[PDB]
RNA sequence: CUUGUUGUAUAUAUUCUUUUAUAGGUAUUAAACAACGGAGAUGAGGUG
């Protein structure tokens, strides 16, 4: 259906930076008003004032005084239930007849409806509507006890809904069922959910009104929708503009009518819209009405929107592959075995094993691990532990990161000289991804250090001498984000992340094209989500070590907080400085501990930065035009089931219910499953079987209706975790775990 | 108009940057292969 193209202007064009600046100022004032009145103002007062001023009884004005929306907050004009155009007209005429946007014409005297009613106000309404319909609040996990106020209980009651989607009584009951039926885990967490159920269904509607009220309050604090100073775009609706191909050129001409005057904007051609292609015909035959103007690095751009027909193919089920996405060791392990059958595939773990400068520093365990990986089809030999040796000068794993990097870069030069460009781009983007992640870490932790300096220089100290009422205001009135220094770091981070995204797309394109050019009609990923990531446990901070753990006053001989804290004291993580009482009053972060926290952060930050949960979206996008199709498998039990015999190990408690075992009851310390296989090779094989096997393909893979943009050919079922457990049990996917 | 954006050089000069240092900034210098539905500048941790 819809689709965009962007063009650049060549030379003469009346859309200067001042025009976009004026449009941006109008947008920002209007959206600032809407932000400041998202909830305080009532729709009823607006409609009554329109009754006072105009007096008409049109549909939108009548809907303002209807009993459904008479006293609801203004933000309901942006929800799903409220009629769209009625809200548009009501809000528009309210702002207009009060001159709250401050409109005083424009530079080029564009039509008032095309610049104000259908322009920046249209964008403001569209953007606020988009956000409020997908409100995403964020709350912390405060410890829940019997002694707590209703709000303290409720805040965590709303928290669990946010993190796990427990809107319904069914959603809670299917959740308690799951936890109690694996390993018989800690009773304390189950007690929490039981208490919340005693407090969730008690006040369901109140909780539902909350997490909307709170979500909006978390929207008027993050700035709402105020266009960021680096963007500088401008969207307009124009009625009779035409676009024609430039004469004797691979360009286009825009015939924009402005101020009743027929202008002419010269453009450059896009290779997207190159001559003779179907995309050029579709663009020129059916291009929309909305035009966007952007200033991107001191240059102007035009965005149009045309409509096309996608011809996405359908699932074939002849040659399938599962891709496990595990960031530890290789980024992309498949279900395939590296029998040198894939065309245009370079196995980098095999390349690292032929050389001896590498396998002379590797212990007997590491040799077996690397040689097990080298037998399978892997991709992007990211080594999170080795890569951290670049940042850690005193690392035990240094001289391994130097040899690894040198050998990889030497292979890159060899690939350049032998002219294998497909693999050359892959390896160069691998090297640059590894270096750019270190750059991202450097810049993002300079961001955090600078933020801490800013907090302790603006009086945002946790030790505060001001009212908490003022602190929240200033945290919003002058946050770190708006400061000039942060925009420098955020710009550098945007450049680095742009390189990261590009190199990641090059690697993903490489994998997809290898799978497509060999004949793999389906690629089965998993419905991975930010909950499927195992984050390394960061050490307790300075604040938490003394205050929560009550270490602020106790002797070294006195260890009552926890045993794990005592283990942290055993290693040189904290430097506990004794006071005159020989009990720890001042605490430190030791350089060993400082570099431990850095290792934890270095591993954890790979989730969002390297798109842990978006390595399926790019694969789907590559299938919108390719021949390989993408199948999403439920992100559970795939990395917990024996690949040789497809069964979930389960143990019989003496109570008498066959229940699954611990996630570590099946994994040893090494990345080897109890079936004697690499964990990722196990997980990848399981993924494929849930597609290869037709019965399992119908049980968990719910086929969408037809081919659609941005949609996999096969999707996971909507059944919850406990439903998936029982259905496998109902088909005898069961193995007794002989402990 | 060999035409737009992004990715991809471990390139020459560099009394530039440790806030991109196996990389960037400024001068250049060189190349094809790709993708492109506008895009993505929102939080770093502890006992669960
Ligand atoms: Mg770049
Ligand atoms: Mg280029």
């Amino acid at each position: 259906m819809k689709k965009s193209i962007k063009f650049k202007v060549k030379g003469n064009c009346p859309i200067t930076k001042d025009v976009i600046n004026e449009y941006k100022e109008y947008y920002n004032k209007c959206s600032d008003w809407i932000k400041n009145n998202l909830t305080s103002i009532t729709i009823g007062e607006m409609a009554k004032f329109l009754q006072e001023t105009l007096g008409k009884d049109v549909a939108y004005i009548s809907m303002g005084l209807s009993d459904e929306w008479k006293d609801k907050p203004l933000y309901h004009l942006f929800t799903k239930k409220y009629h769209t155009n009625n809200a548009d007209n009501l809000l528009y005429y309210y702002i207009k007849e009060k001159n709250l946007d401050g409109y005083k014409g424009n530079t080029l005297n564009i039509g008032n409806t095309f610049f104000r009613q259908f322009g920046y106000f249209k964008l403001v309404v569209s953007n606020y509507r988009t956000k409020i319909r997908t409100l995403n609040c964020e709350i912390k996990r405060k410890k829940i006890d019997a002694d707590s106020t209703s709000e303290d209980i409720e805040m965590q009651t709303m928290y669990e809904i946010i993190k796990h989607n427990l809107n319904k009584k069914t959603d809670w009951d299917e959740f308690i069922s799951y936890i109690e039926n694996v390993e018989n885990p800690n009773i304390d967490n189950i007690n929490r959910y039981k208490l919340l159920r005693k407090c969730f269904c008690e006040n369901e509607n109140m909780i539902k009104n909350k997490l909307e009220l709170l979500s909006i309050e978390q929207l008027k604090n993050f700035g709402g929708c105020i266009m960021k100073q680096h963007i500088n775009s401008m969207t307009l609706i124009i009625q009779h503009f035409k676009i024609e191909e430039k004469e004797n050129s691979l360009g286009f001409i825009l015939n924009l009518p402005l101020n009743k005057k027929q202008y002419q904007i010269e453009l450059w051609g896009n290779r997207q819209v190159n001559k003779g292609t179907k995309e050029r015909d579709a663009f020129l035959n059916t291009y929309g009405e909305n035009i966007v103007f952007i200033i991107n690095n001191d240059e102007l751009y035009v965005v149009f929107s045309y409509e096309y027909e996608l011809e996405k193919e359908e699932a074939n089920f002849v040659k399938t592959v599962g891709l496990a996405v595990n960031f530890k060791h290789a980024f992309f392990v498949t279900s395939e075995k590296d029998n040198c059958h894939l065309d245009g595939y370079i196995n980098l773990y095999k390349y690292l094993l032929e050389h001896d400068e590498f396998t002379n520093l590797l212990t007997n365990d590491e040799k077996k691990d690397y040689e097990e990986l080298s037998k399978v089809v892997t991709f992007c030999p990211f080594e999170n532990q080795l890569l951290f040796a670049r940042y850690n000068k005193m690392s035990k794993f240094c001289k391994k990161e130097q040899v690894l990097s040198k050998l990889l870069y030497a292979l890159q030069k060899q690939l350049k000289d032998e002219n294998r460009t497909k693999e050359y781009i892959y390896v160069s983007c691998v090297n640059k991804l590894r270096a750019k992640y270190v750059s991202y870490f450097i810049l993002k932790e300079k961001y955090y250090e600078k933020q801490k300096e800013y907090d302790i220089e603006m009086g945002f100290v946790d030790d505060s001498t001001e009212s908490k009422e003022s602190m929240d205001k200033r945290r919003t009135e002058f946050p770190f984000r708006n400061t000039p220094v942060a925009n420098e770091l955020l710009s550098k981070l945007n450049n680095v992340q742009q390189d990261i995204n590009g190199c990641l797309k090059n690697i993903i394109n490489y994998i997809y094209k290898i799978f497509e050019q060999n004949g793999y009609k389906i690629v089965a990923l998993e419905n991975l989500e930010n909950s499927n990531f195992e984050k390394k446990q960061v050490l307790p901070t300075i604040k938490s070590l003394l205050k929560y753990h009550k270490l602020e006053n106790q002797n070294v001989n006195d260890i009552k907080a926890s045993d794990k804290v005592k283990e942290y004291i055993e290693n040189g993580y904290y430097e506990l400085i004794t006071n005159e009482n020989n009990e720890i009053v001042d605490a430190k972060y030791t350089e060993k501990g400082a570099m431990k926290v850095k290792n934890a952060n270095f591993f954890n930050l790979m989730m969002k930065s390297l798109h842990f949960a978006s390595v399926k979206d790019e694969f789907v996008l590559l299938s919108n035009n390719g021949k390989t199709q993408i199948a999403l498998v439920p992100s559970e039990f795939t990395s917990q089931m024996d690949s040789t015999d497809h069964c979930l190990y389960m143990k019989k408690n003496d109570k008498g219910k066959l229940v699954k075992a611990d996630k570590k009851e099946v994994r040893t310390k090494q990345e080897k499953h109890i079936n004697g296989l690499n964990a990722d090779f196990n997980a990848a094989n399981n993924i494929k079987y849930i597609v290869e096997n037709e019965v399992w393909r119908e049980i968990f893979c719910t086929r969408p209706k037809k081919a659609e943009y941005n949609v996999p050919s096969l999707d996971t079922t909507k059944k919850g975790p406990s439903a998936i457990l029982h259905m496998l049990k109902k088909i005898e996917a069961i193995k007794i775990l002989e402990t």
